[PDB]
């Protein structure tokens, strides 16, 4: 399938343990995608000051069209150094390693596999 529903469990920036998923864009969209598919992926609502506690390279989930069955399409955009590698709609957050922290809310998703 091109589209995958999933429910991403949302973090509070200072409860995440693995700050990112690794060192270069190709690694982070790469351990990023893995992640969501073993459901191992969280995400973090991006407001003032959240990004700077996170690990660059930064993976954003962005709005790729204007919702089946409740879940929002998006698509990944990777940014390192104020650089983005992709191009799609708003941020619906910044996508983290789930290591076990407690989530405050589910974001219900179709993502573009």
């Amino acid at each position: 399938k091109t589209h995958v529903q999933l429910s991403l469990p949302v973090l509070q920036v200072r409860d995440v343990l693995v700050r990112g998923f690794g060192d270069s864009v190709e690694e982070v969209l790469s351990e990023a995608r893995q992640h969501l598919k073993d459901g191992t992926c969280g995400l973090v609502e991006v407001e003032k000051g959240v990004l700077p506690q996170l690990e660059q390279p930064y993976v954003f989930i962005k709005r790729s069209d204007a919702a089946p069955h409740g879940h929002v399409m998006v698509e990944l955009v990777a940014e390192l150094e104020g650089i983005q590698y992709g191009r799609s709609g708003e941020t619906l957050g910044v996508l983290v390693p789930h290591v076990g922290e407690i989530p405050v809310a589910y974001r219900k998703v179709l993502l573009r596999k």
